[PDB]
């Protein structure tokens, strides 16, 4: 179960975050692990498509090869805090699992600048029991977490030393598919 009400960044700049570009997860902290593997690759694109607030997601397990993409429209709870349904899609946006009641995630942007972000997400999916997930994002897939985002981790009363890095997993991403999924 999720236990945190994450606080969105004061003065969050929504147009900069939702600019249509790709974010890569470089480090993550799951408050309920054996929630997720110890090795993982994830990325997203976020933008406004025909007036609608969207995110496309990519997950890859580099050991099992389990791969999936999702498209989400984001509903606004408050600035920097969103509730998103999701549909599972192939990389071309064809629907594999439709939007469904009970399948949604919350998404809070705790910190963001032009290059980096810290987010919280609580996933709800059927009758699974899932927990709080924090993710450090970067516009560059290879970027070590810099001082601004590491300080934000501290300011959220978390320890960056506990975050698990995705950098050793040889992650390769289809940026083109993530961007085009925003429209789907
Ligand atoms: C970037 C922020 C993230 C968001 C918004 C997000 C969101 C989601 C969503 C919406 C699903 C369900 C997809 C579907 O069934 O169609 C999902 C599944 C999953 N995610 Fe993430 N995720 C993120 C990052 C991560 C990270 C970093 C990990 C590794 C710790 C991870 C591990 C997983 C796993 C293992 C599943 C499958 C759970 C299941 O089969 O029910 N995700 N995620
Ligand atoms: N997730």
């Amino acid at each position: 179960a999720c236990t945190k009400n994450a606080i969105a960044q004061t003065g969050f700049n929504k147009d900069k975050y939702f600019n249509g570009d790709v974010w890569y997860v470089t480090d993550y902290l799951d408050l309920e692990p054996d929630d997720v593997p110890k090795r993982y690759c994830a990325a997203l694109a976020a933008g406004t498509a025909s007036g609608k607030l969207k995110q496309a997601l990519y997950h890859y397990d580099p050991k099992t090869q389990d791969t999936f993409y999702d498209v989400s429209e984001l509903q606004v709870e408050s600035l920097g805090k969103y509730t998103a349904n999701f549909k599972k899609v192939d990389k071309n946006g064809n629907v594999k699992v439709a939007v469904t009641a009970g399948n949604y995630y919350t998404f809070t942007v705790m910190y963001a600048d032009d290059s980096s972000a810290l987010i919280h997400t609580c996933l709800h999916k059927g009758n699974k029991d899932l927990g709080d997930l924090y993710a450090v994002l970067n516009r560059n897939k290879d970027a070590a977490a810099g001082d601004k985002v590491k300080s934000a981790v501290s300011a959220a009363t978390l320890e960056f030393s506990k975050f698990i890095s995705t950098k050793e997993n040889n992650c390769a991403y289809d940026n083109d598919s993530l961007k085009s999924l925003l429209t789907k």
